[PDB]
Formats: C-alpha cells, structure tokens, sequence
C-alpha cells in the first residue's frame, strides 16, 4: 504494498463523512477536525499531500472496497464487521458510552435501569458502537435510529427524543454547543469503545502507521490535539453559513439588476439595511459600532460580486437572463431573513469574537466560503472584520 501505491499515486486517500465534530466536519469544500489534522500529519510523515474523501456511514465500507480511499477515519469505533473488511490501527482515544440530555431530565437518566424502560425514546446513529449498545443494554426502550448528527441533538433539545447514549467526548462538546444539553456522568462510563484509523490488510501498512500513532500519543501530541479540537469554535459555524449564502445571492442580485439596467451601488437601500440590522442587533445586546462594520463588509463584498459579474457580461456583451429571480419581491426577503441569521449569530458567538487570543481558531472556522471560488476578493472583504 500500500505504501508502494501511495509514494506512486503522490497522495494519500482518507475517507471521513465529516459530520462528526470533534474529529471530522465539513465546512464548505473544506474538512477540519481531530482527525483530519491526523491525516494531514500521516501524509507529511509519508511524504504526500493529503486528500479528504467524502463517504457516508452507508456507503463507507463499500466505498473502502471499491478503492476510493487508502484509509478511513472520522471518530471510527473498532467493531467486528469493519474488523472483517481491513486492519485498524492502534486506537488514539478510548471513550465511555454515557448519556446526555436535557439538562433538566439529568438525574432521570443517570443509571441503566431508569433508561431500559418502556417509556423512554432514545435515539441513536446507525451502524456502531451506540447502536449495538442501544440495542443490547437498553432493549426495553423505544430506539430510533438517525444517520444526521444535527438532527439527533435536535430532536433532544427541541423534546421528540429523551436522550442518546453516545462517545463521552460528543457529549461535551454537544453539552457546550446545545446549552439546554447535559452529559450524564461522562469520567464513569457504563462502557468503551476505542477509537482508531481502518486501514488496508496490508500488515507492514499497519506498522508504519502504529509506529506514528504511538510516538503522537507518547509524546502528548494526541491529548494535545483533543483538548484544542474539543476547545475550537464550532459554533461560528451558522455564522460562515449566513455570510456565504447572503454572497452567493449577489448572483442573483446581479443578474436581476443587468436586466433592468440597476447601478450596482444604492446608497440608499444600504442605509435602509444598515438601520435595520443596527436595530435587530442592539435588540441582541450587540454593539452598534459591531454591526456597522460586519455589514458595511457584506454589503461591499455583495458589490464586489456585482462588479465582477457586470464585468464578464460587458467583455462578453451578455444580453438579458431568463434565470434571473425578482429583486424586490424574491431576493431581498432571503437577504433580510440571512441578515437575522447573521445577527443570531453573531450574538450567540460574541465572546469568541471577542477575544483576540481566538483569532487563528476564527480564521480555520470561517475562511472556507464557497463564495471565494466566486470571488477571492469579495470573500476577504466579507471576513475583514473577523
Ligand atoms: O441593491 C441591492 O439589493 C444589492 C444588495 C446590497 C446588500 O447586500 O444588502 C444593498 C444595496 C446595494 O448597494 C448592493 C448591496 O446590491
Ligand atoms: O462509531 C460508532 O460506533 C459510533 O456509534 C460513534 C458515533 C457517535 C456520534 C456520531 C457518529 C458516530
């Protein structure tokens, strides 16, 4: 060999679903985590650059027979079918098996007999360690089974779950993220599962890779890297989210106003978009002089967008669009409604932003904006005041 294969190709393949904070998340086109910092650093080591492979939990052993990938990771679990279909490495984290819930519901929760009853909806991810649990230690309460991360807390948060019993380090983190959340007990475990890297059936592989992991755990680099993955601001991300799309809608907004013959820059809808933001964000406990810079960022890096586009279509005398959405009545409702989303989160990350000390942390969470391959310069500019 596997190492012949990759010093051939020139890069190693990881496979990851990127849905499991703290180890892999996608954000954009881009995958950080644990666990892509691991990959990264194997690669190095190998002499190659790395590169992420999409999967899902469906697909991830198929997609691992048919060669889309050398090795996988992304907060895996050593069980015994994927032990059937490769090698593991030795495992870099061993973690309990321990609930969380609604802070409120914790002493409810705290034991396997109160869980194992028949009025208890606990819910779980497919195909692991949480799933054979689930169905051996809990059999006697009602079990759903979700494929979407997001949608389990939310179910907990929001009351159509009760708990889910999962890696100890998810309930931390998601205790930090889902303030209405609380792990149960995560020091004192009701078992463990180890996490570790599938590999290839390629056993010299095997010991390259064994001979990295152990001098990263021995050397205290592994803890390192928990305690800072853990630590990062994963909660900026609804915030990426509402600055990429509001750019991306320039499009939009650009290709409604060629048609009509609009100027790109109205001093006058910015100052109706400037008060209006001041006003729902004071309302948040935001400082004014905050909202005015993000936004006037927003709005020249939207016409930025605008400027590059009318510049094509100039150069290549564009005539009018048919795909070209209503500005007035379509466009800006999606715009003021990003704009409260922004402003959300914005408040819901205020001390993050804050603090100077972040701001490396800051930049890997935001800096992937879809909107670059659009426009390089529009997304400097919509990022300036971060
Ligand atoms: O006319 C427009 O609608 C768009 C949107 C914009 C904004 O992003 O809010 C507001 C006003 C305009 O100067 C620019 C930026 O074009
Ligand atoms: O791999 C497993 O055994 C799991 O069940 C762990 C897990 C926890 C949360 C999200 C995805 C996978």
């Amino acid at each position: 060999h596997r190492l012949d294969d990759i010093t051939a190709r020139g890069v190693l393949r990881v496979g990851t679903t990127g849905d499991y904070k703290p180890f892999s998340s996608r954000a954009g086109n881009d995958f950080v985590g644990l666990d892509i910092e691991l990959a990264a650093d194997l690669a190095r080591t190998l002499g190659v650059p790395v590169q992420i492979v999409p999967t899902s939990w469906p697909t991830l052993m198929k997609d691992f027979g048919d060669g889309k990938f050398d090795i996988a990771l992304g907060g895996v679990s050593i069980t015994p079918e994927r032990q059937k279909q490769g090698l593991f490495s030795v495992s870099y984290l061993r973690d309990g098996k321990t609930p969380i819930t609604r802070c409120e519901n914790s002493a409810r929760f705290q034991t396997l007999a109160q869980i194992d009853q028949p009025g208890v909806r606990l819910v779980v991810n497919p195909g692991g360690t949480n799933e054979r649990f689930a169905r051996s230690q809990a059999p006697n309460a009602q079990l759903t089974v979700y494929p979407d991360n997001v949608t389990i807390f939310d179910q907990i948060v929001t009351g159509a779950a009760d708990l889910m019993i999962t890696d100890a380090i998810e309930t931390r983190l998601q205790q930090r993220l889902r303030p209405q959340l609380c792990a149960v007990h995560p020091d004192t475990p009701f078992d463990f599962a180890e996490k570790a890297i599938l590999l290839p059936r390629d056993v010299a592989f095997k010991a390259v890779v064994d001979k990295w992991l152990q001098q990263r755990i021995a050397s205290g680099a592994v803890q390192r890297s928990v305690d800072r993955w853990l630590d990062f601001p994963w909660g900026l991300e609804p915030l990426r989210l509402a600055i990429d799309q509001r750019l991306l809608l320039a499009q939009a907004v650009a290709r409604a106003k060629w048609n009509v013959q609009a100027p790109i820059e109205d001093l006058g809808r910015e100052a109706q978009v400037i008060q209006a933001a001041v006003k729902e964000g004071a309302a948040l406990g935001l400082p004014k002089v905050w909202i005015e810079t993000v936004f006037r960022a927003q709005i020249e890096a939207s016409k930025t967008v605008q400027r590059e586009l009318f510049a094509q279509w100039s150069a290549q005398q564009a005539g009018k669009f048919d795909d070209a959405p209503d500005l007035a009545k379509t466009i800006r409702p999606e715009l003021d409604r990003l704009t409260t989303q922004l402003l959300r989160s914005m408040a819901s990350n205020q001390t993050v932003l804050n603090d100077e000390a972040r701001k490396a942390d800051v930049a890997r969470a935001m800096r992937a904006l879809e909107a670059r391959a659009l426009s390089p310069q529009a997304a400097t500019q919509a990022l300036a005041p971060f």
